């Protein structure tokens, strides 16, 4: 009745936890069969952000929930089913199953009159059922939407093979003994040109932008728990770049020698990107460097330095858009895309409307949405409250013009925040 | 007529090269139905030391014979199947081939009173040829016969699954889904332990005296390029396990971070074994480190640490025993067990019989063999000499003494050279 979470991955399990901590009722809505969010998805072969290879780049320790921790024989990165099969466990022990809604997707979330939200919803049949809550949060992750490049390259709709996203991505075998390009430097593009790296005939690795690769490791620590030490955080933002560049180049020398075109951004301005394979992929000539692609010829993949491969399959791996369908008016922006939401979680003009998760910053979320989670719960039964609307609209146009200054406009940077100084607010 | 070379690998085509340009007879007999010595036996699925997941761990350029490049489209650290290639295009273009008897396995090799040896051979049919030639170089490789445990652990007698040896190993689909334990920490161990790690359930590694594991590659630079450059070269024995014991602390932490034994000796003392692969494999719980296995139970391995874990196999990686099956009295050695050949390579009592590629250097053999081929070939055809025996055994009784110094006892001692001071003599 209170409250109603849509969506029962890692974040909306820990607010439905600081719900139930306050006594206060509530709902879980879930599109899903179970638990989990995309952490389920490989392994149940649904298409989803996720890969059969795919393990967490964060250490296991910061990315479980504080008073619940994975089992000691897990691994310092575990694999998705892990996490997947921890998260189900966490669900368990905090009694959160009997609030669960599983494969029920809402549909339409509106505000009211009077003051609560109007939620529907649609079941396994198909039915669709109103019900009336009185705040809602929203824990629908921001991973949602495939984004393609703007513009495919000439001659795609002549490709004698199969053009698809990250999101369609599963394994690899399925690409066994083929021939196939990855588009992008982020996560997703290392992860899935490394796994078809030992499966393909031949991958390649198509990039235009260049981004920093960085290893999981340095001095055998998680750059998460380098974050976290003492001495970095003593270190001056300069110190910490200037140290991080003679590591980096102790630890794998430099980009360009490696065939990728250097980043035109120092180490921490921008995304960095985490792997221990890709770089060695390439000295092993298993995977092969590109830039752009500049045409599809057929069966071959034409790039904008002249060159051209037979190629099977293109797999684009550019990214997701944040987008929230259930909400007519959508998320909150200022028009320029950026996100408005007070403390990155509350609207100012949406009374009893919370987003939880929809922050991006360096190393695991966890520790962010349970904070989040907590101060919601107290908001909800009036034990928190909020400033007038224009002094949120302060906090949020602060936040920003920090944003632009440092980040300048760019995709998603309206999100980011370093998890030391937001934590400490909480 | 003049000379028969035994073995047609890389060692044995390196002597028909040298052999052909000095206008010296011979021919050349390898067992094996193609030449490239190990190289090509992954891709046959014959059973050899490799494995399908083998590339170089040593430079492209380096590797390659000096007048005679690979493919500028190879990687730094071609795979298998290229080297073998790479091999049969050498022997192609040197014009080897009409000199080669392939299928044809050299069953033993007399000196008789005159001078000359006699070598029977047996063909494919099976039929047996006597054929006297001037002189004989041996190139038949060391890493031939498998060297399991002395003692197994108690209980294998009885073990309901198969223990084999790296030799029996070939690719690792062979155990999908299945559990298995990896014996040792060599170069194989590494690489098959890394490879059962995307194929298997359950990969452990069975660790009982700990080695320095490198990355391929620091600052960029492959470990082997490193040990060229003048810098390098200019620093003191000291200064430069000083500049690596930082360098891998930076690159990768402590061994012992890793579940693995710290050694007890410092990086240069001893073999070193190089892996981009096998720490992160630990770090993402892909490969488990375990110490010796104490004995068999069934369908379970016990640890000497009173752990247990059931396993379908055992995949034993603790090399190979260097063996000369076709010389009755054997390579000449000090009963130690040391070789005992002049500037490794001639015996000091057996004229007209000489040994190429018996040799263990950091990185890649292949300076060393040209080097070897070329003096052998102007040995052969009376251009350069010989010390008497008594001074040959000087040399040889020196380099012992040097060795024992170094590397003490150990097995395999007695063919380290390092590829700077050695190359330097020719
Ligand atoms: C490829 C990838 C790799 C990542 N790796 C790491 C990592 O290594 N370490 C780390 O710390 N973080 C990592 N993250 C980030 C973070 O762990 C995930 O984004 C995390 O799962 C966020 O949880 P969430 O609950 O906010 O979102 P999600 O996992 O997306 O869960 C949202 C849930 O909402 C449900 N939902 C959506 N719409 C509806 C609807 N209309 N009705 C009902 N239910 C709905 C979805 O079905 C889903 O279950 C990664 C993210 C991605 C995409
Ligand atoms: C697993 C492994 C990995 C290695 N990786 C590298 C690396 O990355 N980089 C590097 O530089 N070096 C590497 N080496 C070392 C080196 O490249 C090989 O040892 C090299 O192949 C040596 O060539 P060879 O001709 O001396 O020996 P081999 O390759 O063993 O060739 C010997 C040949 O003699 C033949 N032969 C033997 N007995 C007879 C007989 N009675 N009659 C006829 N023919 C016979 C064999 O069939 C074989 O073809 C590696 C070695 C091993 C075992």
């Amino acid at each position: 009745m209170r409250v109603c979470v849509i969506g029962a991955g890692l974040s909306g399990l820990a607010v439905g936890h600081a719900l139930k901590e306050r006594g206060i009722s509530f709902v879980c809505l879930e599109k899903a069969p179970d638990v989990g969010g995309i952490w389920r998805q490989p392994g149940a072969g649904e298409r989803g952000p996720g890969y059969r290879t795919l393990h967490l780049n964060t250490a296991k320790q910061l990315t479980g929930y504080a008073d619940f921790p994975m089992p000691d024989a897990y691994p310092l990165y575990p694999r998705h089913s892990q996490v997947a099969a921890y998260l189900r466990s966490f669900a368990e022990w905090a009694g959160l199953l009997d609030h669960v809604e599983l494969r029920t997707e809402v549909v339409s979330v509106r505000q009211d009159a009077d003051g609560p939200w109007t939620v529907v919803s649609r079941g396994a049949d198909g039915a669709q059922v109103s019900r009336r809550f009185e705040q809602v949060v929203v824990a629908s992750g921001h991973h949602n939407e495939p984004a393609l490049p703007d513009p495919l390259p000439a001659g795609a709709d002549s490709f004698a093979g199969t053009i698809l996203h990250s999101l369609d991505y599963r394994d690899g075998g399925d690409f066994a003994g083929r021939r196939v390009v990855v588009v992008g430097l982020g996560a997703s593009a290392v992860d899935i040109a490394a796994d078809l790296s030992r499966h393909a005939e031949r991958t390649l690795l198509s990039v235009r932008r260049g981004l920093h690769i960085v290893p999981k490791q340095l001095f055998g620590m998680s750059v998460d728990e380098i974050a976290e030490a003492p001495w970095w955080n003593e270190m001056s933002f300069d110190e910490r770049r200037r140290w991080v560049e003679q590591a980096l180049l102790v630890a794998r020398g430099r980009l360009s020698d490696y065939g990728l075109p250097e980043p035109d951004h120092p180490v921490f301005s921008s995304a960095t990107t985490l792997s221990d394979e890709i770089l060695s992929r390439i000295r092993h000539g298993a995977v092969t460097p590109k830039p752009a692609i500049a045409s599809f010829d057929g069966d071959r993949v034409v790039f904008t330095d002249g060159t051209s491969e037979p190629a099977d399959a293109v797999v684009y791996c550019t990214g997701f858009h944040m987008t929230f369908p259930f909400l007519p008016a959508g998320c909150p922006m200022s028009a320029d895309g950026s996100v408005e939401l007070y403390r990155r979680v509350v609207p100012a003009d949406r009374p009893g409307l919370y987003f939880v998760g929809l922050v991006r910053p360096v190393g695991a979320i966890t520790r962010l949405v349970e904070a989040q989670a907590e101060w919601v719960a107290r908001l909800v039964d009036g034990a928190a409250v909020l400033p007038a609307a224009d002094q949120m609209r302060e906090e949020i146009g602060t936040y920003l013009t920090g944003i632009v200054q440092r980040y300048g406009r760019t995709e998603g940077a309206s999100i980011q925040v370093d998890v030391g100084p937001y934590l400490a607010e909480f």
